[PDB]
């Protein structure tokens, strides 16, 4: 026996009889929806609608809100151990060649008195030129490509070169992008973003995501993640030819 | 995209959404949820275990309630196709010495307005005496055993004879079982049961189930679908050596 589950169970389902009932949904509706919740599951897609509808709202619960960074959601495609980067500076890994304008990115870790967390590791995840992470896609290898971990300098300040993120599409032919376009009449898009995870003893595990200014999938987020502090403004370079996208930012993070 | 589906969807999405806040669903449970729902597909338990919680509301919904026949789910195990028994009296298909009471059901097919539906057929399907339904065990072969179509005869009466189903248990073992037994305190027993599903040109189709007096999970059915309109007085009589059970029930469809 488990108190918590029995508390919470049977007010869901209370929540959702009288919810068929105020609603009207009838036989035909639920067999579609059942039949729905079959596909979702064949296609391996719980994570993914999941976190798409309802992540942003238990980050909320766990993180709470103040004067540190803003959570956006972890999403389904975190991989744990991601390799440390020491080098001078932090590439993160990736194919020769390797397709989309060059990134750099600069920015700190402090509390909320501007201390440097010193303590940190810093997680960093976002998909290629073209849309895939590295092993959840078939066309990309089972190898950490575009993942890496950077440990802030004493003074606080991190750096790491990457390519320019761009925005991502929820396959249109899943279950969970059909209904995103067709039973919704959205779309599955989510703006250009590279995911961060900090961690640190003594403080709140910060998870979030950064996005680009001028992304046009800003204010119709599929996931619904966008907070204002965490669009970038980009100072774009030319060197020896390769574009350069410089974003800058620095993170708060929360004691406990 | 549906105005109605979009509201609906909305709504469903805040109502789960409150929920998190309101209880505080934390990152660990939010994931346990998740991997719990991966689980019950990689069962094939959603129709077993939405049925479970939210089919007689569905139900209520889509069939009503007036002076017709109470409905009651029709749960995940019945199967079209059934053959039309037309001996004197229908029996359903049954091995040699299947197990348990014999029993005899008899009554009718009416209106409200008390005329015979002559245009009725009705489906019955229940398990065996081991808790067992054909097609969905593999102790039993994938033959119409226990299920059987019957017509009224012209003056509405209806008879078939089969053995007495007696109490079936949801499986421990799975996701659907863990829920109720484990997570719950519970139990995952439905009490026994006769499945009727009947149409007529010109009515609304019944589903409802047909339960026995005195049995010891009319008060706890895992399913929620006992009405006491459905609870069976038993006849219990021996004849040439074996225990019949006799019941009967007089069927009232809504006009279309
Ligand atoms: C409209 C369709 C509805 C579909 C809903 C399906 C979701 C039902 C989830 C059933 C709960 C699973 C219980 C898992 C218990 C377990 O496996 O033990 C593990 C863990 C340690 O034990 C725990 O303490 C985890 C407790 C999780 C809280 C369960 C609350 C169930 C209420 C549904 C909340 C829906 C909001 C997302
Ligand atoms: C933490 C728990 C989350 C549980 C997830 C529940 C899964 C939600 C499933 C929503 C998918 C909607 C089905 C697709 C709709 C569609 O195909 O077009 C509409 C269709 C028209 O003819 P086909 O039929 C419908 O209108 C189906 C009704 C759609 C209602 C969706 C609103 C979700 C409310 C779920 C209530 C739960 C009832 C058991
Ligand atoms: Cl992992
Ligand atoms: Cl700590
Ligand atoms: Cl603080
Ligand atoms: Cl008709
Ligand atoms: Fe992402
Ligand atoms: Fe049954």
């Amino acid at each position: 026996a488990n108190t918590r589950v029995i508390e919470l169970f049977d007010e869901f389902t209370d929540l959702i009889r009288d919810f068929i009932v105020r609603h009207e949904i009838t036989t035909p509706e639920y067999e579609t929806i059942m039949q729905y919740m079959i596909s979702v599951g064949e296609a391996g897609e719980w994570p993914l609608w999941l976190d798409a509808f309802f992540e942003t709202t238990v980050d909320s619960v766990s993180y709470g809100k103040g004067n540190w960074t803003s959570s956006a959601i972890q999403g389904p495609f975190f991989k744990e151990g991601a390799p440390l980067l020491t080098g001078k500076p932090a590439t993160l890994p990736m194919r020769a060649d390797e397709p989309g304008d060059r990134m750099r990115f600069t920015g700190s870790v402090r509390d909320t008195s501007g201390t440097p967390i010193t303590g940190a590791v810093i997680d960093v995840w976002h998909s290629t030129n073209d849309g895939n992470y590295s092993f959840f896609s078939p066309a990309l290898p089972d190898q950490y490509l575009l993942r890496g971990r950077v440990v802030p300098a004493e003074d606080g300040s991190i750096e790491f070169h990457s390519i320019r993120p761009v925005p991502y599409e929820i396959p249109k032919a899943g279950p969970t992008g059909q209904l995103m376009n067709s039973y919704l009449g959205r779309h599955s898009w989510r703006p250009a973003h590279i995911h961060i995870r900090i961690t640190a003893d003594g403080y709140r595990p910060l998870i979030t995501q950064l996005y680009f200014e001028g992304d046009p999938y800003l204010d119709s987020d599929s996931c619904s993640a966008v907070k204002s502090e965490l669009v970038l403004p980009v100072n774009k370079i030319d060197i020896d030819g390769e574009t350069w996208q410089l974003v800058d930012f620095n993170f708060i993070l929360q004691h406990n």
